[PDB]
């Protein structure tokens, strides 16, 4: 009904951030992983 | 500071709902992408 003291928009505003930095961790989590493979591998 | 009328725990909700969600799609969105490069490609 009613509304609350100063409710900007934290719910939306976390939904965008979770994804955002959870999609952080992981995509340079993959392209550390992968890093890790490549050290000056010499092939002639 | 402080808390709204009642809310339970929306902001934390939709954190975890977020990187869940937006995981879902691009994770799928991944694999099938890549799905799509593979049509029963015969090798004797």
């Amino acid at each position: 009904s009613t509304l609350p003291q100063h409710a900007r928009t934290p719910l939306i505003a976390a939904g965008v951030i979770g994804g955002l930095f959870i999609l952080v961790i992981v995509g340079l989590t993959f392209a550390v992983y992968v890093r890790r493979k490549s050290i000056k591998k010499k092939r002639a």
